[PDB]
């Protein structure tokens, strides 16, 4: 089918256990100063030795800290790789309140080695950022987010960037070991978990074909809530919803009524019988979203979510993007999904599903906001399921005909990358194969593999492509 053709997964698979030297130049160490205290970051520290150089990245201050890291460099010449622990900072920034600290410090931290002229290979570490290995609990969606900018940023700076490794709950010396043999030599591997068993790398792979039944999707019923409802994909999922039997969709988005093209999206609803909700509430407003759930009927509960809210403009480069631009963009994805998560995980829902992004599953140069706000969604999916929870996270390629790609402008940057439009039914029926599954991640996309792998790899491998034969065979 060409439905199974656009569904993809992550996995995770072994790798190689890395050599037992540690790298012979030095490391700099860079720490998170209120945020240092975890007992990963005690290991981890432990682990690089005292003759690490220690950096402690204070505030978000671009400047001051391109100044300082330009005076550790003259002291010290070339380090061997940078280390970065500032992924403990969970906390929002004080003054972007849809913004991780950590991940604010983490953008300016790979600004101002740019700055200063530090060229050593950037190591961006997490703890359960990521689900890797069976059983696995991803214990922090937050970092989870970090995964998103790193990828951007090892599109964006491939010379000067390590990559990702996600750390166990406990560093033992074989965990500690591992570690500090990747920061010697990774063998090309970039986006990396150590777990009891081995080091995991993550990998891209065609998903299994649809079986009918399998995840027993329960007959959609009862108040479905859409938010984004009435943009271009959210419109459409609306639609195959009222096909399917809701008895109520509820629709949002800033507007609301007064999106462009809500009346016909309303009209064209209730000529299928159902009862139609359009409410204009920020996805990113607790008080709003308890209020429209509050009013629900008795008769409808909600069964529900589909999590379409998103913006995509105003990114920027990594090396010019700001704090300010990065909220926004991370206002209707974590914002909004952690509201959207904590106002239901007592409901009994039968399907949480977040629309993330091609821009969160492989990268894409130009967007590292996107990239992180939609590895946050993907990141609590995961999360979710650890609490027993339904979610799924859809990453979606490039619609054609509605959405944010309809522009020659958006379309015609992706479409030449080889993320080929798709036509609303194919992606539509490709989630419901999904939904039938009951799969907790995907990517749903049209890929030309001989455009993109070539173009993806231009300057540095990846080895997440090594797992699709169309990939392996256009680089031969
Ligand atoms: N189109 C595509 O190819 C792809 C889309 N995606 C993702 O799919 C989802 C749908 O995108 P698409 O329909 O194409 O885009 P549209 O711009 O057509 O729809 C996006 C919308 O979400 C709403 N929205 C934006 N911010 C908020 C907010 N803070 N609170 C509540 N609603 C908000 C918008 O309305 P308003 O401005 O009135 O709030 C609009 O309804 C997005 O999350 C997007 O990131 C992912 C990959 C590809």
């Amino acid at each position: 089918s060409h439905m199974d053709a656009l569904r993809y997964h992550i996995e995770w698979n072994r790798v190689a256990e890395p050599g037992t030297a540690r790298p012979a130049g030095r490391l700099l160490a860079v720490i998170s100063p209120d945020h240092a205290g975890a007992p990963w970051v005690t290991a981890v520290l432990d682990a690089l030795g005292p003759d690490t150089v220690r950096f402690e990245a204070k505030g978000t201050d671009r400047a001051a800290w391109a100044a300082q890291l330009a005076q550790l460099r003259e002291d010290e010449g070339e380090f061997h790789a940078v280390v970065s622990l500032l992924a403990a900072a969970e906390a929002l920034h004080t003054d972007h309140g849809s913004v991780p600290l950590g991940l604010a410090q983490t953008l300016l931290l790979a600004q101002a080695l740019g700055d200063a002229g530090l060229t050593a290979p950037l190591w961006c570490l997490t703890r359960g950022g990521v689900a890797a290995g069976r059983g696995d609990v991803l214990s922090s969606p937050v970092q989870g987010a970090l995964w998103g900018l790193g990828r951007v940023i090892g599109l964006e700076h491939p010379d000067r960037w390590g990559g990702l490794i996600d750390l166990p709950e406990t560093v033992d010396t074989r965990a500690a070991a591992r570690l500090t043999g990747l920061l010697a030599d990774a063998g090309g591997e970039d986006q990396l978990a150590i777990r009891g068993s081995g080091v995991l790398a993550r990998r891209l792979a065609h998903a299994a074909p649809a079986v009918p039944g399998s995840g027993k999707r329960p007959p959609v019923h009862g108040s479905v809530l859409v938010t984004g409802g009435t943009g271009g994909i959210g419109g459409r999922v609306a639609r195959r919803l009222a096909e399917q039997g809701a008895a109520h969709l509820v629709l949002t988005s800033r507007r609301g009524a007064d999106a462009p093209g809500a009346a016909e999206l309303r009209a064209e609803l209730e000529q299928l019988g159902v009862r139609v909700t359009i409410a204009a509430c920020d996805a990113a407003d607790r008080e709003a979203l308890a209020a429209l759930l509050a009013e629900l009927p008795e008769d409808a509960p909600l069964t529900a979510v589909f999590h379409s809210a998103g913006v995509a403009h105003d990114d920027a480069p990594v090396a010019d993007l700001t704090l300010g631009q990065l909220d926004a963009l991370m206002r209707a994805k974590l914002t909004a999904a952690r509201h959207l998560h904590e106002l239901t995980a007592d409901l009994d829902l039968d399907a949480f599903v977040l629309f993330s992004s091609g821009a969160a599953v492989w990268g894409s140069g130009g967007h590292p906001g996107y990239a992180a706000a939609n590895a946050y969604l993907d990141a609590l999916a995961e999360h979710r399921r650890s609490l027993g929870l339904t979610a799924s996270s859809v990453a979606w390629g490039t619609w054609g005909e509605v959405g944010m790609a309809t522009d020659p402008e958006v379309h015609d940057r992706l479409v030449r990358q080889g993320v080929l439009a798709m036509e609303p039914e194919h992606a539509l029926g490709a989630l419901d194969q999904m939904l039938e599954n009951d799969d907790t991640a995907a990517a749903i996309t049209l890929m030309d593999w001989e455009m993109f792998a070539p173009a993806f790899t231009a300057n540095r491998p990846s080895a997440l492509l090594s797992t699709v034969p169309e990939a392996v065979s256009a680089l031969s």
